């Protein structure tokens, strides 16, 4: 099975028997894509065990896969291991299934519902900071992910279900407990890659009823979400917005447990990682950080709470943002398995590969990006943002199976730096780890945690 | 395979292909049990999937099998599910390893090393009793395994690292939240007869690193105890103890680990869960807590503190141990592997063949005991403890492989008690589950948890 590529003539790395190329996973994916980017060109062909992996890096082509293709040909993402029940969530469905719920749950991720979760994502702001401000007073340098972290913990439990915890102060909280364990898969751990050597292995794990889901987070929540749709109804979050679609085809109660579990995901060790991500950049660049305390003074003076129309007035921090997520991609990869045998862009690709965008090795690419490892923001200016290729540049994907949260994800973080640098100045300590070297790992997640100092305004 | 028992020409239920007998633990082990010794007799054979199971319950026989030819024949449990690097702890470990593990381990649990662990035993007797007593000016039933195990946590982070928590008011302590993920295996959830009717699966998951502890507890105290053993050397405990013996064929290292976590497990939910159990009777039967409270006095009047020497001078509080443990063997069931062809008080047992000693149906069979699901503590009275065979009541098992940890937690238990009621009586709530129905589980606990009321003398 490993002789494909070579038989449509397309180049890649050798593959060991069994193996296929996952040896060269041992510096992390991101840094064996740039490799792979370099060495061959723009298309190559690789085996994660027996299964052909085609990457690909013309966005005429990429834009083929993510959307003009999508319904035909390229509509899922390839399996990973055993899920059980929680086969039923957005992310991971399948054709008409998937396609169902995306829209029960397109609605509820509009700007229109997102402007009512505003005032509730404003108010563990005031939680954040008061617990900043704690550590401020003591000197001590601070770990992000922990705060941030609580703070991204605070807004979940809130933003979906009402639930309205000081995690940083009660991590005692049985709910938060729960919902911490639901943290970004290392799909470099032991697990994983034997599930990439033994994918015959994953329905042997399913009718174990094992699960990558915790099946005790799961079980509290599938309960826990019981209790609550039993005290709603009858007596503005994602609970109730979903709870409304499914009163009319319309949602279940068991895969409205799934949704929920999702949602709670996303927005933790992603939205924690990213202003991480922001922070260590914002500290190892003082004039960047000034600039943006700058504009967050004169679209809101007097440190004027934010607003939902305040926010997108903001175009340098937006353009932080997007800088940001150049560098840390944290998806790192898009996929998309090829369901039946197709012609793209004058390219065959047969049935069963799995076509992959490398997100990150295209974020750094000198072609599209001059001085690409450099932090800057400047790129996306209002004048430059013109130039930037919406297909090279992919941090929430494109296409009908883009990241649904996406909006959510923005809006959410930017209020918490808005009202993080209306107070504080962050600054490296002597232990902060410059320059941040990556997870070698299967997340992108730093090296080590960053820390910093923070100091009062 | 299914026709081994035919041959040998023992009795017991008929099999499914693959199920063999397992849908008849649809209540629990424990009534199955009793049921087949009611209906077989003496011996009896069945099918955990594929395979034989020999149950016997003659004395005779079954010393033949926990002591005369425990080295030679019967050194092992059985299989049960993937552990990884667990392996290697004593209660899991094969043959001369195992031989080898207690040697290296049996003198850490000495009456003589236990009497110098008492006063660390004694100082959180009074944590227990001080948290009680908050519940009890607040007249709010009480939910025992909570206050028992935050107690049962205590003494075992204390007696086996110095570790020393309010665990009851700092379930916030990463410590604490690893060591609780380590419960009772309910051998009855969808895990383990998936287990049973897959036991080709273990060497399945092992290849795949999984675990069936929690892969982030061990990697946890792995860590956690690598960086113990290195702060105290160089700069009383059962950490001190078996750092000492591997101070010389000495305990390893990870080994070293191994075996703590199997001391953390044992202790906890066990402790806990007995306790439990005896409140509930201690509550549903008056006039036995009050004799309790009145021996509790004599020995050590004026609420004295307990020593090593005074709780052993307390023969009725002993009994009322021995009796409850009774009535709620918390193993339910010993078993040994039969490692060879051997015959045994005139019985051909084949090799592969697991023989199990039923405690639970034992300790209910009438034949041993009048009126044995009444709770009566006299049967345990110095003048009657002589007519209880020691084969037929095994809370701790027998010979080479019983409880390493019997007479600690006999002490541990005792400990508590003795404070406990120098404080406190217990009554019955409206709640209080009466008569407590038994874990259908794969788990001696409760059906529900005890709750009852708690006042001040
Ligand atoms: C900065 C934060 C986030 C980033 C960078 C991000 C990125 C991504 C990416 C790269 C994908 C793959 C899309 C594709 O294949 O084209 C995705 C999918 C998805 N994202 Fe996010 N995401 C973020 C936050 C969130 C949040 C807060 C939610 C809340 C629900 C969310 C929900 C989802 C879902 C449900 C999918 C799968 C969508 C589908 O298959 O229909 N994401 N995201
Ligand atoms: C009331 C509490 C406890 C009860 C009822 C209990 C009961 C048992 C039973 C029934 C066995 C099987 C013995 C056999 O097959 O003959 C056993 C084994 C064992 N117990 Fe406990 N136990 C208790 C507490 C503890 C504690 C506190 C420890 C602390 C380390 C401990 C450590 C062990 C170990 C290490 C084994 C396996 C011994 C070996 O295989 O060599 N137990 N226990
Ligand atoms: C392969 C996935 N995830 C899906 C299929 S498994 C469910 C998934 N997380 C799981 C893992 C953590 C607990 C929930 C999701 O959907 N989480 C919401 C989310 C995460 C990140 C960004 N936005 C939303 C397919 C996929 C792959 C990469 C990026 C996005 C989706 O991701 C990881 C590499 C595992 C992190
Ligand atoms: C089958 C076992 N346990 C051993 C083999 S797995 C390791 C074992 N617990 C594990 C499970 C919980 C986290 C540690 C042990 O050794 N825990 C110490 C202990 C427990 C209870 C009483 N004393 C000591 C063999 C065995 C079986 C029954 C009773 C005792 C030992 O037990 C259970 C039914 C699973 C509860």
């Amino acid at each position: 099975s490993h002789g494909l590529f070579k038989k449509l003539g397309i180049p890649g790395p050798t593959p060991l028997p069994f193996l296929g190329n996952i040896l060269s996973y041992h510096k992390g994916f991101c840094m064996f894509d740039m490799e792979c980017h370099k060495k061959y060109g723009k298309v190559w062909g690789f085996y994660d065990g027996q299964q052909p992996v085609l990457a690909i890096t013309d966005p005429d082509m990429i834009k083929t896969v993510l959307v003009k293709e999508c319904y035909s040909v390229f509509t899922n993402r390839r399996p990973f291991g055993p899920v059980g029940f929680m086969k039923s969530a957005i992310s991971i469905a399948e054709d008409e299934e998937w396609k169902r719920l995306r829209s029960l749950l397109s609605p509820t991720f509009t700007s229109g519902k997102l402007k009512e979760m505003v005032p509730i994502i404003a108010q563990y702001g005031d939680v954040l900071v008061r617990n900043l401000r704690r550590e401020a007073e003591t000197g001590k340098p601070v770990t992000l992910k922990d705060v941030f972290g609580a703070y991204s913990m605070d807004v979940i439990t809130s933003t979906s279900f009402g639930v309205n915890i000081d995690s940083l102060n009660n991590p005692q909280d049985p709910f938060v407990e729960n919902t911490k364990k639901l943290l970004r898969f290392d799909f470099l751990d032991p697990f994983f890659l034997s599930i990439t050597v033994f994918p015959f292995l994953i329905p042997i794990l399913e009718v174990l009823n094992i699960c990558v889901f915790p099946r005790e987070v799961t079980n509290f929540l599938r309960k826990s979400v019981k209790r609550m749709k039993e005290s709603r109804l009858e007596d503005v979050d994602f609970l109730q917005l979903m709870i409304d679609s499914q009163n009319s085809k319309a949602l279940s109660d068991l895969e409205l447990v799934a949704q929920s579990i999702i949602f709670i995901f996303a927005g933790y060790e992603t939205t924690s990682s990213v202003l991480s991500f922001i922070m260590y950049e914002l500290a190892t660049h003082p004039d960047v950080q000034q600039k943006l305390q700058e504009e967050i003074d004169a679209v809101l003076p007097n440190k004027a709470p934010p607003t939902y129309d305040t926010v997108l007035q903001m175009e340098y921090l937006d353009m932080v943002v997007n800088e940001t997520l150049r560098l840390f991609p944290i998806a790192m990869r898009l996929e998309r398995v090829c369901k039946k045998d197709v012609e793209i862009n004058g390219m065959f690709i047969p049935k069963g590969v799995v076509v992959m965008i490398p997100s990150y090795a295209l974020h750094r690419d000198p072609k599209y990006w001059t001085e690409p490892e450099k932090f800057l923001p400047e790129r996306f200016s209002k004048k430059n943002k013109d130039n930037i290729d919406p297909y090279i540049y992919t941090p929430f994907g494109s296409g009908p199976r883009n990241c649904i949260g996406m909006r959510f994800a923005l809006m959410n973080m930017k209020l918490a730096l808005i009202r993080v640098l209306q107070n504080f100045s962050f600054k490296p300590c002597k232990e902060t780890q410059i320059p941040l070297k990556l997870s070698l790992g299967g997340l992108l997640q730093p090296e080590k945690p960053v820390v910093l100092k923070v100091e009062s305004r």
